[PDB]
Parts: structure tokens; C-alpha cells; sequence
């Protein structure tokens, strides 16, 4: 039995670019790199960048990835992003604050305020089209 | 400013299929569900199942998913999951043990023993081509 999530592994193209905007723009802790790859830290989330050179990028689709971030902390992170011109692939129209930008090889990427307990409960006052809770 | 991963999103063709693989197999246990998704949760993990039928599977690249698991439920797991015929997509060779397995969708995913620090503490000891600690 599965006791939560050990880690996120992303393919990447360029190596150090992809270092350079999870470490400086999203603020990972650079833990280790080498020739294939990378190991940084966001809290207790581990992060491995894996080198993959022909890498094309992500199906046009809606898997993605939602980090954390405080209510005080949300607008200034989104300015800060589009001040470094980062792309956004979705506007915003969910329970909690969101902004959807794009990685290096466009992964598609997600600040969020909010976490599963807040969802569910603006869900259970605005139940989604054939909703059903457990 | 980020804290962390807040939820994973994995789009899936088939919505029962991906519902049942995640709470029967995998032991998340199901929150709530709807037309176009369903939300789940293991530990502190928040998986989004988003409901996208034209969806054909990720791209062929080293993307995956690794979740947590005790030594000592190893075993039983991946045994488990092999008596249901889940598919491999790569033999376990870095340190800590490891099953390497797809969602019904192609989603690359992984059961894991061990966390960051103890890859670090092999890393030193056997280093990879050109690494470089922080
Ligand atoms: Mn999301
Ligand atoms: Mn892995």
C-alpha cells in the first residue's frame, strides 16, 4: 500500500534551462545535477529533471501540475511570471486562485490557493453537472 | 512563494476504467465524481482525473509519477499488480526498489522505496557521469 507521492519525474529537452526556471522562477532547491538530469526540492516535493534530447513536449491535453502557494503570496507570483513573459495555457475559472503557465518544454503548470478540503466544499454548495460526492 | 504539489491532473479516456485502477488497485480512495471528472486522495496527495476521450496517451518520454511505499509492502504490491497483468515499461536500476507500471491511459508510474536523501547518500558514493552536489 501507497502511502502518498515519492516523486515527479519531467522529461526536458534543455537541462539547463529547465534547472534555471524550476530553481530561479519557481524557486526549487537545487539539490544535484548531472550530464541526464536533475534532483531539486520544493518543500517536501521532489523533483527530477530527466535529460531527453529528441523530448517534443506534452499531448495538447489537461494533465498537469498545481504547486502550492499562500493567499498573500498568489499576486505577486502571477506578476512575477508574466514580468518573465512566461506563457499561459488556461484562464482561471475554478473554486480558489490559479494561474496556468507552460515549462520550457511546455509542460503545463499551475499555481494554486486551495487544497482538496476547499474544493470539495465550495463543490458540495455548487455541485459540477452530474456531481456525486463519497 | 510555492509550497509544494498541490494536486496532479492526468487526463484519461475512459473515466470508470481510470476510477477503478486508481481506488481498486492503487488503494486512493475515490471523494467525489462527475460528467467530465473525478477527484481522488492518497495520504496528502490530491489526484485530478480530468475526462478527455480523444485522449490517445502521454508522448514516449521518461514523464512519470513515483508513489510511496514501505520496504516491506514491496513485495505484495508489485505482485499484486502483475497478477492483474499491469503493464512494465522499465526495469528497476538507480537505488531503492522500484516497479515500473502504466495506467490504463499510459501514464508512466512507479511504486518506490526510499525519498531523496537516501538517492543523495548513494549518489555521493557512486556518482553519476559530470554530478554535482549543491
Ligand atoms: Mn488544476
Ligand atoms: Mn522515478
Amino acid at each position: 500500500m501507497l502511502t502518498g507521492l515519492n516523486h515527479l519525474t519531467l522529461a526536458v529537452a534543455d537541462l539547463p534551462a529547465s534547472i534555471a526556471f524550476y530553481r530561479d522562477l519557481l524557486g526549487f532547491r537545487l539539490e544535484a545535477r548531472w550530464d541526464q538530469g536533475a534532483y531539486l526540492e520544493l518543500g517536501s516535493l521532489w523533483l527530477c529533471l530527466s535529460r531527453e534530447p529528441q523530448y517534443g513536449g506534452p499531448a495538447a491535453d489537461y494533465t498537469h501540475y498545481a504547486f502550492g502557494i499562500a493567499a498573500a503570496d498568489f499576486a505577486r507570483f502571477a506578476a512575477q511570471l508574466r514580468a518573465h513573459g512566461v506563457r499561459e495555457w488556461k484562464q482561471n475559472r475554478s473554486e480558489g486562485d490559479s494561474f496556468y503557465f507552460l515549462d520550457p518544454d511546455g509542460h503545463r503548470l499551475e499555481a494554486h490557493v486551495g487544497d482538496l478540503r476547499s474544493r470539495l466544499a465550495a463543490c458540495r454548495q455548487a455541485p459540477y453537472a452530474g456531481m456525486r460526492f463519497a
